[PDB]
């Protein structure tokens, strides 16, 4: 339609106003003294959340240019959540700081593309320095502390994540689920996990988490590809009568003749989903057989000659809970048979003892790790649904933070790591003066997380920032106890991946936004 | 769409205004001198109710932030009703008191997260002190008094509930249904009850009670699920000939080829429902056989070879009334042969006389308890429909309260138990000063139920609260007779579960609500 | 008419909003890095001013409660201007800080009357500590530095004021008036000054400074008070034909038959003013004789028999410029006769050498000091009228500040003195806790001038405030050079009277305002 076109400082201040609205709503949640945000939901009760990305996703403005800025900066929280699942508030705070300082430099007549280049150079240097001063979470062994910090100083959540990592392994699969009591529970049970996603965007359930849940579902397995509808239509009727939702693990499924027909068949009463099969050839068949044995099902094949028309409900597999996400799909609890599971584990161990191929060896080691470790389910204890959603979000944040910590390491929390890397980059220079000003903009924005943490505590951010900058190493400000000390010793640890990702995404988006002179939107 | 975003005290006062609107409407109903609320119904006559959750569910505000506050608080009454079925007004009163005091503390600069932690610590301590203060309802033997208090001092309702618990046992199943006369009736008849729910969210009938009623229905039983629904299609038409609702008890039934098709088939004249069967394997088959014998029906099986195509209406089961709820589904009066029921009971008793396995022992004991106890139906007597709805709500409250009393115990009513536990927690302290303020907020809110009860009587709540606090034990204030005395002696008994649940849910929601600094809603 | 009535926090936030509007407009002008405010004038060009009281007087809000707050704080700048003629921005900043912190304490449930009592106790203690901390400007001898600081670091203005004080004495009268060139001129000329005001409030000219000006005026002197109007009507006609404005000096004149008649006679072409004469009886006659000899005029008396009807234009006195103010009326330049002036001075000196009465001695010494010192005139040099008004305001501020400095002493500038006295009052306590919180409010608000000075420089106020508080003595922050050092050594000196008065007026008004629970205005 007809477009409103704005130029220069008018467009820039409107975009900054939108960025500020989103970033203020998100930044009120930063740190231990960060507060909560109520998001009105079109379905049911409002959501109370301390998660930056949840607040960011819900922000949309009446003013179109302000909304444009809000959406562009909301991309920062979205990317931070997608990458690290944590630090979305920090990423938003950093993006707002870079935007504000860069727009100030633009108003000083400097070339915004050179400012963007300086910001990018500073952020590359800072990512290198973050890697340099990162400390492995195996050496530090503070997975509980990382989980506690990421769960808003909830020591019980961090202890639970630490116990789950001690039980199913630091790389084992852990899933956060809604509990039934008022207490958080940890249950290590038998399950399977494969890194595959749903093949239909309309499969998403009523919750907007992006992943679908199947309660006591029906597992279907097939290594070959079927053509005719009427061949497996009686199987569709049998599934429709089993009472348990259908999850199909096949090589690949379209939506032209299967998803469209079923979506025109239902109004949404039963959630039927299909997933891809990791690997190919012999590996796909062997993983399918393992999944069938875990769930008590069977896998059809051309060589076997078994047809789906003769398949019964008892022949097919059954589970208790399945979580299907784009990144990773996990069958949480498949009944199957414990003796069968143990026998399959022993058989795969014997196969390891037999085979010698390097790729086969590593895939068999992955298989035995998946089977022996099982899954660990953390049931969130909460008296109400709003408390359940809040605590589950915090536990998922702690889970993501602990995974990122054991993957990439830890650094001093409370914004201290960014302060230290900015201090180490004081002598960084660019090609020209505008690049140097962009570098200074990035370095000053690197203090914004600590300053916002301190602002949320009601203290004076400049004094605390100066005291931290005057220190060295992991010296910083415990905002919970409102006192200075060694951040590592006090247990305030941030995953290096979370900090690095927040900085990188904030920098990319914000540096792009400071280079804008014109904005085109609808009237 | 575009979002209105509010921050700090403006958001908090709008949230509190919504909370106050909902809580005032709910709280006018508290205590013996509490009054009624008329809720306008889009269908039929308005509903007159003294039930806090009924008033709460009907509250929705034009202002969006006030509406958010109202919805969050309405969650308290919803959770209290779901858990204890009583005390929703007390839960709302407690939530409003916690929110008001906690928002006052937040306005005093206190960190709301620490206030929430202090509130949670105080509420955990008070739950412990309520458990300690609780007295078993078997020892006290005041089920009639509990039912009388929960029925708004209706001694006839309490006496009826006491007689029903004396006849079918304290754990026997009791259903409240509309009568035909102007007097309340108690009828102990043969029936069955299994803890299973409906498999379709659209199965809810015209009444919004959440449980569906089938009048003189037709019972269908099956332990195995056939593939295609066209096989029983003749049985479906045979059912469609006889105007009896079809309740199908099976292992599990989906809805994407049976419920969706039946929804597209009929417009809702006569209803058909499907439910799960308790147990699995042999236990499920035994339960289905028992239900069929109670209702005079038959159970199909693969081993038997009896196909549904040969099934007739006479072979299938039949009942007089069935109430299907998510928590528990009960067949009130299955139309079956009395001699057959007695013979089945004798055969089962012989099975106890033969069986010895501990799990089999307990399941057989449950079977004989369910069969011998039967069901007790309370026919609510009322001249008009509005009086019927009001009295039925009160009798359901009394039933829930008596169940909670025989389950978890009783305490002094009139808010005296919360006053006593708050007095016992005067020396409770948290980690810091804000946590201590949160504890004091929780303790002061624990007085709110008694104060609101006294306000509804027109007396001065502070004087009565001080007089009660100056006493000890079960000393409190009979608001019906407007005089002080031992609450247990005067029969003002509250179930411990009801009090504890009201406190826990009010605390969870209100503590989360005082921690909000930003609110995002539609414009 | 009909009244809008607001209560509690709604009234308080409206009042605070008005206070904030006025104080923000005023506070943008504080310190060496303070900027200017453009005030729209209904007559002619807008005025550009760095004066806090000029901005404050021009502020009036559409909202009535915000306007009430604005008027109440505008009283602070008005009182500071009336008392010290300087520090009105500091007084406004202090008042805003006291109001903000005190309203925060009121929102914390604290008694505002006790907060006001604590504020008053802290401010009394701080006035005492300022008196102790003050250093005489005779010992320091930094009148040039005081004038430079008060003229917004205009060293030329401070040097000019210092030269004028060296010439006509520190107590000699100095008048700032518009020049004709682009350079500031200092002219020590013969004149007189008596601490008397105009007898009519309608005499105020179009300029709003409150002091009327007569260009080349005609001086009339009289000691005896005649009754009728026709007696001096020939004198009035002689003045009307003379062409020079009339300034009458007498005992006392009403306005029933003279001011009203002269107001109705003309429309405002040439102004005619009447003023009191210093002293009484013989002293009044001697003062009138001295003034007449200075201006070349004559004084009528009953004993002399010289009637006003016989007075001629040559007999009456004449001057070149007259400025009349309520506080003090000064005849700037009267022609008279130099030989007559010298003869009168010698005669009065001989009278001193003759008489011996202590009161006569002191009055004669005052007379000879006034005659010998004469007057100093500072001609403000500016190319345009807007620059003229701005520079004249700054020179008048410097003049007032130098007078206050030689009267009451100096302290460290840049808000350092208030910081030091707040540090000294750290252990001050009141009767109760609310009084102690009021004391803390006053002590925190006494940091506001330095913090606003630093904010106007674009630096971080908390860091500079902490650095200054960590220092001792006159150590502070030169905001012009942006570096720390001894405030006295760098010549940043504030008159002790200016600082003390700003604190006292801010405290009185702000403490009264924090005690308000209801506001009544027009709708
Ligand atoms: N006690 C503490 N003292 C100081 N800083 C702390 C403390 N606890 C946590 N932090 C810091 O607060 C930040 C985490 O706050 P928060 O979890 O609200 O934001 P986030 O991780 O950036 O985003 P998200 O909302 O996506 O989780 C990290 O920088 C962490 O190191
Ligand atoms: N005669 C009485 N004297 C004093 N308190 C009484 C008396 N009768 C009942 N109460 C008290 O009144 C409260 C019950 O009020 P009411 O039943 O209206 O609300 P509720 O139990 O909170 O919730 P709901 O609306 O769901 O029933 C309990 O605290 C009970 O102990
Ligand atoms: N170079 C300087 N460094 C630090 N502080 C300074 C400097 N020059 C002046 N100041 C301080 O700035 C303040 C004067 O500011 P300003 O004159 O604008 O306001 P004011 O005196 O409060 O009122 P008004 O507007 O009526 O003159 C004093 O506290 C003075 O000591
Ligand atoms: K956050
Ligand atoms: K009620
Ligand atoms: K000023
Ligand atoms: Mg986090
Ligand atoms: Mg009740
Ligand atoms: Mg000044």
């Amino acid at each position: 339609a007809a477009k409103d076109v704005k130029f220069g400082n008018d467009a820039r201040v409107k975009m900054l106003r939108g960025v500020n609205v989103l970033a203020d709503a998100v930044k009120v949640t930063l740190g231990p003294k960060g507060r909560n945000v109520v998001l009105d939901k079109s379905f049911g009760a409002p959501t109370i959340t301390k998660d930056g990305v949840s607040v960011a996703r819900e922000i949309e403005l009446e003013d179109k240019f302000e909304n444009m800025g809000a959406q562009m900066v909301k991309e920062v929280a979205s990317k931070a959540n997608d990458a690290a699942g944590d630090g979305t508030t920090t990423a938003t705070v950093l993006a707002q700081a870079i935007i504000t300082e860069g727009l100030k430099a633009v108003a000083a007549g400097m070339n915004p593309m050179d400012l963007k280049r300086g910001i990018d150079k500073a952020v590359t240097a800072a990512v290198e320095e973050l890697k340099a001063l990162s400390v492995p979470c195996s050496d530090s062994k503070a997975i509980a502390q990382v989980g506690t910090i990421s769960a808003n100083s909830d020591e019980t959540v961090g202890k639970l994540i630490a116990e789950a990592m001690d039980k199913v392994g630091k790389e084992g699969v852990i899933t956060v689920e809604d509990g039934t009591g008022l207490q958080d529970e940890l249950d290590v049970v038998e399950g399977m996990q494969f890194d595959r996603g749903y093949l239909s965007p309309y499969f998403i359930n009523k919750p907007e988490t992006g992943a679908v849940e199947l309660e006591s579902p029906f597992i279907l397995l097939a290594d070959k590809k079927i053509s005719n509808i009427r061949e497996m239509l009686p199987v569709l009727e049998a599934v429709a009568k089993a009472g348990k939702p259908l999850l199909i693990i096949a090589e690949d499924v379209e939506g032209e003749a299967l998803a469209t027909l079923v979506v025109n068949t239902m109004r949404g009463i039963v959630k039927v989903a299909a997933v891809k099969a990791p690997g190919f050839g012999d590996r796909r068949k062997a993983m399918l057989q393992d999944i069938a044995t875990l769930t008590g099902g069977t896998v059809i094949s051309e060589e076997i000659g078994m047809e789906l028309e003769k398949a019964t409900l008892e022949d097919l597999g059954q589970a208790k809970r399945v979580v299907i996400n784009k990144d990773t799909t996990t069958i949480i609890d498949g009944v199957g048979e414990e003796a069968a599971i143990q026998g399959r584990v022993a058989q795969i161990r014997q196969q390891i003892e037999e085979a010698t191929s390097d790729y086969d060896r590593e895939k068999l080691q992955e298989r035995v790790a998946k089977l022996a470790g099982g899954v660990a389910v953390i049931k969130v204890g909460a008296a109400t649904e709003v408390e359940m959603k809040e605590k589950k979000a915090r536990v998922e944040d702690a889970l993501h933070a602990t995974r990122a910590a054991v993957e990439e390491g830890v650094v001093a929390g409370g914004g201290v790591a960014l302060i230290r890397v900015a201090s180490k980059l004081a002598d960084l220079r660019g090609q020209n003066e505008d690049q140097n000003v962009g570098i200074k903009v990035a370095l000053r924005a690197m203090e914004a997380p600590l300053r916002q943490i301190v602002l949320n505590c009601g203290e004076e951010p400049s004094v605390v920032a100066n005291t931290v900058k005057g220190g060295d190493g992991n010296y910083g400000y415990n905002a919970a106890t409102e006192e200075y000390g060694n951040m590592i010793d006090m247990g305030i640890l941030d995953p290096t991946k979370v900090t690095r990702s927040a900085l990188q995404y904030a920098a990319s988006v914000a540096g792009l936004m400071i280079t804008t002179e014109c904005m085109v939107t609808d009237l």
